[PDB]
């Protein structure tokens, strides 16, 4: 497991994000003055809770199709049987897409980017889960602290899939091998890039929690409801 395996990981890893971001930074840097005037905002708040669902729910499934594509790029990954990939993913697909979203945060003015311009948390009340898009918008808040990297997004992320205590892996061993690698490559280049600080400003695992556990308990509404 040597230094230049080490070094390569980091950039395997690094271009499958790049790959598959969806959005690039630079865009979404360009937009953040681009904010959901008065009346749009209104326009928004007089929808209906089916419509809000209906388009929230493509630009849920769109987000996972990136998250899929990555995890499947990612150096390790598809050496995992088919059974210990979808657990995997189950478990952590909805994180990485919340991870991503910080990305499309804007932390000075608390918006964040949707379909095409910065909105607040009141843009979003037809869909009637206030406590769980409050709690989007403060997770977001407090990745936006860390101000992380493109590389850093990269990295965490890929750890945030790769977990080997994720319940009903086959090949548990195998999963371990691949995380324990991430982290090295992950610490390595933090202290190459003099990072290491950020470490000690990730969340506390209860909100992460909580957060994904509060959207697949409104998920489930919203599917009774309108099933898709
Ligand atoms: C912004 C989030 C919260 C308000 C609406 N919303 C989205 O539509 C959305 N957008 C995503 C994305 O990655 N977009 C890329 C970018 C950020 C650049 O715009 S991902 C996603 C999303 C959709 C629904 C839920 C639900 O839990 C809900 F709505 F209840 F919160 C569910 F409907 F599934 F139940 C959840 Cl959490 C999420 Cl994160």
């Amino acid at each position: 497991a040597s230094l230049t395996e080490i070094e390569h990981l980091v950039q395997s890893v690094c271009k499958s994000y790049r790959e598959t971001c969806q959005l690039r930074l630079e865009d979404l840097l360009r937009q953040r003055s681009n904010i959901f005037s008065r009346e749009e905002v209104t326009g928004y708040q007089r929808k209906s809770m089916w419509e809000m669902w209906e388009r929230c729910a493509h630009h849920l499934t769109e987000a996972i199709q990136y998250v899929v594509e990555f995890a499947k790029r990612l150096s390790g990954f598809m050496e995992l049987c088919q059974n210990d990939q979808i657990v995997l993913l189950k478990a952590g697909a909805m994180e990485v897409v919340l991870v991503r979203m910080c990305r499309a945060y804007n932390a000075d003015n608390r918006t964040v980017f949707f379909e095409g311009k910065y909105g607040g948390m009141e843009l979003f009340r037809a869909l009637g889960c206030s406590e769980l898009i409050s709690s989007i918008f403060d997770f977001s808040h407090s990745l936006s602290a860390l101000h992380f990297s493109e590389d850093e997004i990269a990295l965490y992320t890929a750890l945030v899939l790769i977990n080997a205590h994720r319940p009903g892996l086959q090949e548990k061993r195998k999963v371990e091998q691949l995380q324990y690698n991430l982290e090295l490559a992950f610490h390595h280049h933090l202290c190459k890039t003099h990072r290491q600080s950020i470490l000690a400003k990730l969340p506390p695992k209860g909100k992460l929690r909580s957060l994904c556990s509060q959207h697949v308990e409104r998920l489930q509404i919203f599917q009774h409801l309108h099933p898709i």
